[PDB]
C-alpha cells in the first residue's frame, strides 16, 4: 500500500535575497530551500516551521502556502513536497543544527535560476512560484480536529 515521501520547504525572502541552504551531496554542494521530510504527529507547517529551525536555525512561521508540487525525482523516489513563504524585515543571523548543512546563503532570484547546483530541479521552480505573486493562507493545508496542542 504505497504512501508518498512528504516534504515541506520555505522560501524565505529578506532585502532582496532568498536563503538557500548548502549541502554537500555525495561530493559536490547543493543548494536547496529549507527543506525537508514530515514527521510522525506533525502538521505540515510545524513541520515546515522545524526543518527552518534545524537546518538554519531561523525562528520563523511559515507565513502563506505557495503551491505543492508532486513530483518523481530521478531516483524513481515518489514526493509531495509543499511550499511556504516567509518575509521578514532584515536579513537575520543564521545558524544550522543539523549535521547535514555546510552553511546558509542568502542569494538573489537570478543567482538561483541561474545555478549549475541546485539540488533539484524544484529549487528553482520554488522562486518561479514565489515570483508569480502566488500565495494562499495556511488554510489550505491545514489540519482538521487534532489530537495534539499547537
Ligand atoms: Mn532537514
Ligand atoms: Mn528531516
Amino acid at each position: 500500500m504505497f504512501k508518498p515521501h512528504v516534504t515541506v520547504a520555505c522560501v524565505v525572502h529578506a532585502e532582496g535575497k532568498f536563503l538557500v541552504v548548502e549541502e554537500t551531496i555525495n561530493g559536490k554542494a547543493l543548494w536547496n530551500q529549507p527543506a525537508g521530510h514530515l514527521e510522525a504527529d506533525e502538521t505540515l507547517v510545524e513541520a515546515a516551521a522545524r526543518e527552518l529551525w534545524e537546518e538554519t536555525g531561523i525562528s520563523a512561521q511559515p507565513q502563506h502556502f505557495i503551491r505543492m508540487h508532486q513530483w518523481i525525482a530521478p531516483d524513481k523516489t515518489p514526493f509531495l513536497r509543499f511550499l511556504f513563504a516567509i518575509e521578514l524585515e532584515q536579513i537575520c543571523p543564521t545558524q544550522p543544527h543539523d549535521s547535514d548543512i555546510d552553511c546558509c546563503r542568502w542569494v538573489s532570484a537570478e543567482e538561483i535560476l541561474q545555478a549549475s547546483n541546485l539540488r533539484s530541479p524544484l529549487v528553482a521552480e520554488s522562486i518561479r512560484c514565489y515570483q508569480s505573486g502566488q500565495r494562499y493562507p495556511l488554510e489550505m493545508i491545514g489540519d482538521f480536529n487534532w489530537p495534539f496542542t499547537k
